[PDB]
């Protein structure tokens, strides 16, 4: 249950949950449609993860889940809202058969009108296992 990142002119990198824990941590507290109460997520900013593995922030990346659901994320949204690849919810790891080990989280509660809609909910890929340039 790792995170495969496809790199254009370099080998595909396989990141573990430990690899993300060793990167700069960001925490967001937010409500989301799948939660019973707001939760605090700990993760690495997608911008940080992409720059450290691609050496730049691409125009658009595709995130793919365990079940092959795929969603695209745009540079503008990465810059404006700074979503995180979460690896911890309320300080605990997320079970891999539920939404773990990785879940793309936007800080919905910090930008309610912009983010609380299906346009952004559909980008919050849980059981995240692959990233590639779109
Ligand atoms: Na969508």
């Amino acid at each position: 249950y790792n995170l495969q990142m496809d790199i254009p002119h370099a080998p595909t990198v396989v990141l573990t949950v430990q690899d993300l824990e060793q990167m700069e941590a960001t925490q967001y507290t937010t409500m989301l449609p799948w939660l019973s109460a707001p939760a605090t997520f700990t993760g690495v900013k997608l911008s940080t993860l992409l720059s450290q593995q691609y050496g730049f922030i691409p125009n658009r990346v595709t995130l793919r889940a365990l079940n092959d659901y795929a969603a695209d994320i745009d540079l503008s949204d990465i810059e404006k809202y700074q979503p995180i690849v979460a690896y911890r919810q309320d300080g605990k790891p997320m079970r891999v058969r539920d939404k773990g080990p990785f879940w793309l989280i936007y800080p919905q509660s910090s930008f309610p009108k912009e983010l609380n809609n299906e346009r952004y909910h559909s980008q919050m890929v849980w059981q995240l296992k692959q990233i590639h340039i779109a």
